[PDB]
This record gives structure tokens, sequence and C-alpha cells, in this order.
């Protein structure tokens, strides 16, 4: 019984942080086999950030302008090359501790375990979702750029999110390991604000069924509904339209519960219309959308 | 900016963990140096769970009784003891992985991270408190047992907690590493409870100094209160009492915000007499408990 935000365990993931400087700037970078990725903007300074040419900037770096430090150990650049919004460091030298790793272009709605690390050393595990905006409201202070995302499949670790910039709202953003952002946004210093934020219908059911699962009952009510009739209520408090592909993939909680899909729908409606008056569910007094249906799965099956 | 429940990084827990097989029972040990600790419930069976003589029962048990493996290798149990409530295995290697650790017993109030294993896989990481009535609210399933809690300073793991079994409420009871346990609760299937948990004053307070860094400032008023003001107040709300010693642990905060503690505590007060309002700070529409001053400053500061 129990269930709280989980990350997996991060220890597969701590044996890749290093710490790369170039000049000034001090950031964090991920080490597989014989290179580092880390965010291009360490190769920047202040008369740069309002709009950088990274070609040029990058131009004018050589493999020795940049300090990569693992532990006490210092790695020897043999190569730098620039994907997208990454820097990619070639090191003499293959990390030892190279889990077997994937990188994902995660879809908005997803989940992922950060990794929050300050000078190439981890700090602190947290669960996250990749806001519908692009967006993730993270918890990372200035250095903490570099700092990666990832989901653990087994023995496979699948790195989804490297962290690049914090927006004006507080809120973070950042691109996959190919350099590609997640959103709209640019790495250089100018108006950047994310588009409206709706919330993860598929991923609040996943958590009212976890609360069921897990004996918060009162919420059920006598009522079902139809996909048609929820979506109309759902657009009007900025839940995300909910698909028969959202239906098929809750079918594993629905079978645990016996309560169906739509009649689940059908006592959201009621707390999106008439609130929690003052009840909590799993907790909480707000309802949560930062739990996919596997990871209400995992933290009720024990996957290991 | 932001502020999430962050774990510490798992790493030196996870290549800890072994899994310890007693008869039919198997759950999870902790290993460092030649000595495995699991909970000594391992060695009873479905007959004996109302009132297990454990030194009897340990009686009919050799070495040989006793399975440790470790990922694949099976270590070789060249001794066994029982101290309070957990075994000790004594095995013929030490564990090559084994951090800096002590063992400590830690106050109500703390908070620790949990390493949630199944079959000695680490499956989670998630953080916890103990509450005042000496039970934690965690999320764990059958096979959980021997999981442990855990702070790291630093290169230093200090163990707090073994996690022994779930009570009624579904909230979960457990040992420090010397076998003790946290509260009354004692290993066989009687009837526990826990008695009435109270909130941790002191961490709201500490809550609310993240909120107001992190720019969350409408609940501050324009009053302030004194120690006995605020805590005839908290008794009636079930909150731990204040001390100086309290105000004292908040200086940072109080100082790094240029908020003093009696102000923050009649800001308090008004939330507690007045609710939120269906407000939320932080992204939660009520008072949080479970972030100590420490970690507060940690998620604020960015201690590695
Ligand atoms: C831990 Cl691997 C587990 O699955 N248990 C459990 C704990 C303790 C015992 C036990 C105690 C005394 C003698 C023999 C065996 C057995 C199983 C789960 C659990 O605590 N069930 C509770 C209801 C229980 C308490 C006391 C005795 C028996 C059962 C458990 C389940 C979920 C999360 N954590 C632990
Ligand atoms: C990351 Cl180690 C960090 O401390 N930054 C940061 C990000 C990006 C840049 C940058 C971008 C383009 C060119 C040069 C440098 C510098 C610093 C913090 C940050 O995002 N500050 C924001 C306001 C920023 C955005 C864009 C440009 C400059 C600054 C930061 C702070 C807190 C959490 N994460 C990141």
């Amino acid at each position: 019984s129990g269930f709280r935000k989980m990350a997996f365990p991060s220890g597969k993931v701590e044996g890749c942080m290093v710490q790369v400087t170039c000049g000034t700037t001090t950031l964090n970078g991920l080490w597989l086999d014989d290179v580092v990725y880390c965010p291009r903007h360490v190769i920047c300074t202040s008369e740069d950030m309002l709009n950088p040419n990274y070609e040029d900037l990058l131009i004018r770096k050589s493999n020795h302008n940049f300090l990569v430090q693992a532990g006490n150990v210092q790695l020897r650049v043999i190569g730098h090359s620039m994907q997208n919004c990454v820097l990619k460091l070639k090191v003499d030298t293959a990390n030892p501790k190279t889990p077997k790793y994937k990188f994902v272009r995660i879809q908005p709605g997803q989940t992922f375990s950060v990794l929050a690390c300050y000078n190439g050393s981890p700090s602190g595990v947290y669960q996250c979702a990749m806001r519908p905006n692009f967006t993730i409201k993270g918890s990372f202070l200035n250095g903490s750029c570099g700092s990666v995302g990832f989901n653990i499949d087994y023995d496979c670790v699948s790195f989804c999110y490297m962290h690049h910039m914090e927006l004006p709202t507080g809120v973070h953003a950042g691109t996959d390991l190919e350099g590609n952002f997640y959103g709209p946004f640019v790495d250089r210093q100018t108006a950047q604000a994310a588009g409206t934020d709706t919330t993860i219908t598929v991923n609040v059911l996943a958590w009212l069924y976890a609360a069921v699962i897990n004996g918060d009952r009162w919420f059920l009510n006598r009522f079902t509904t139809t996909l048609n009739d929820f979506n109309l209520v759902a657009m009007k408090y900025n839940y995300e339209p909910l698909t028969q592909d959202h239906v098929d993939i809750l079918g594993p909680l629905s079978a645990q519960t016996g309560i169906a899909v739509l009649d689940m729908c059908a006592s959201l409606k009621e707390l999106l219309q008439n609130g929690m008056n003052g009840r909590t569910i799993l907790g909480s007094a707000l309802l949560e959308d930062e739990f996919t249906p596997f990871d209400v799965v995992r933290q009720c099956s024990g996957v290991t």
C-alpha cells in the first residue's frame, strides 16, 4: 500500500556524470563510451547570450579549450562536434561504467526520472512529466544544466532529456540527447514563453485508479459518461482530450479495479465540476497528472 | 527554481542490496563488509505469524538454511545471529561495493530516502519522513521487507530504517539497523495502531520559506505572533509545539528571506484558521510537512 512520486534507481546514471568546463563556464556532461554530451551554451560568454552564432563561436574553440573531469581524473578531448543544441566531446577513454543505453525522444505527458547534478556530482533524484506545452516543472538551480532525464527498462537506460535552461515562469526547458529542444525554445537569452499547459487527462485517471487500489474510493460515483460528453467537460477545464488509445492504455487498471474507464471519467467530471469539498485523494487536495498508467501499474505490481 | 520531493542518489545503496531466502520466504538484505542484515521474520512460516518465539525458531536454523544471493553470486553463510529484530548473516566475502556507512537512529520529523526493493533488486527511490507517531507513509508491496532508508552526507551513507511490515491503515513500520523498532510495534500479526499523528510544524515553516524563495508569497500577512500564542493555535490543529531550537534551526531561511520566524508563524496561524481558500502553495492545495529546514536549504543552495 501507499503511493509516492517514485524515481528509478539512479546508480547507472550516476556513473556517467562528468563536469565540463569551457573557459569560465562550468556545467554537467554525460559520458557514454568515448563521447561526452553537454549543452552547447557552455561555449558562450556574457557578451554572446542575446543572439549567439554557435557555428562561429565553436570555430574559435579547440579540443584543449574543453576541460572534462570525472571525479578527479581529467579526460582528454580528441574531438568536438555540435549536433543541434548539444556539444559532443570525443575523449580518448571509453567510460568503463557505460550502461546499456538508448536515446529516446519522449512524448508530452510521459514521465521520467531526473538526476539533478552540480559540478558533475549527482545531488538528487526526482520524477517529472513532460508537460503538454513541452516544459518540465523541475527543481534545478544555477549549474544544473547538463543534468539528464531517463527511464530504465530492465538493464537499458533510455535517456530522454538534457536540462538546458530555466524560463521566466520558473519552468524548465531542454533537449533530447540528439540536441533537439522539446517545444519551441531556443538556447539564447530572449523572450520565450511556453504555450498554455493542459492537464494530462489519462494520467489523472491512472492516479484515480491508484487511489481506488489504495482504498480511497469516495469520489467514485453512480454515473457513467461518453468520450464525447467527457471531452466537452474536459476542454472547459483545460484537460487534454481523451482518446480510445487512452481508454485502451488504462485497461490493466480497469481490469484490476473492476471499474470501467467511462465510469472513472464520470467521477472525474464531478470532481472537476464540484471540486473535492476539502477532502484528499492519495494525500493530495488537487488532481495529480504526473503519473502514467505504467507508473501506476509499476508502483502497484512491484517491477524491479 | 521549483521544488520537488527529491531523493538522494541511490547508487551507493544499490550495490549493497541482496536477496535472502530461508525456507520458503524470500526478502531483501543489506550487505556491508562481510555481514548481511535482514528482518528476522524471514525465519518464520504461516503457522507462526500470530506469536513467534524467534529464539526457538532460530535454534531450528543452521548457516546452510540461509541462501544469500547478490545478483547471480551465491554468498556462503559462515555465521548467524539475531540482534533485536534483525538477523545478521556472516558471509565469507566482504562486499567490494561497501560504501562508507554509519547506522543512525533518526528522530521523528526527520526525512530520509527509501530504496524500494523486491528479490534483492532495486525498484524505485522516494523521500519519506519519520512521522511523530513513528510510522512512515511509504510505498511498499509484498516482498519490500528489508528495503532500507538512508541519508547521504558526501560519500557517507547513514542507514536509518529497515522496512519490516505494513500496518492495518497501510502505513509502514520498521527498525533501525540495530533492529530496534521505531515506535511501539512488534514483528507479529497482532492488532497494532500508530496512535495520533501530528503535523511537523518546523517542516511546514521550512516549506513556507521554500515557497517564498520560489516567489509564492500571497499567504504572507501583516501580523506577527509569539511562541506561546502560536503554540496555543498549533495544539488546536494537532501541530507539534514549536521550540526555540526549531526557531534557531530556521535561521538560514529566515536570513535568506529577510522574514522573521515569528512573522512566518503568524502566516501559518491564519492559513490554519482560514484554510487556503482553494489556492495553492508550491503546487499543493495543503500544507506540506515532509521537508526539513535542511531539505529546503539543500534544494535551495545546491548541495551534492
Ligand atoms: C514483507 Cl517482504 C511483506 O511482504 N509483508 C510481511 C511482513 C511481515 C511478515 C511476518 C511477520 C511476522 C512473522 C512472519 C511474517 C510477513 C509479511 C507484508 C506485511 O507487512 N503484511 C502485514 C499485514 C503483516 C504484518 C505482520 C505479519 C504478517 C503480515 C507487507 C506488505 C506490503 C508492504 N510491506 C510489507
Ligand atoms: C545552467 Cl548550468 C544554468 O545555471 N542556467 C543557464 C542556462 C543557459 C545559459 C545560456 C544560454 C544561452 C547562452 C549562454 C548561456 C546560461 C545559464 C540557468 C538559466 O537558465 N538562467 C536563465 C534565466 C537563462 C536563460 C537563457 C540564457 C541565460 C540564462 C538555470 C538556472 C536555474 C535552473 N536551470 C538553469
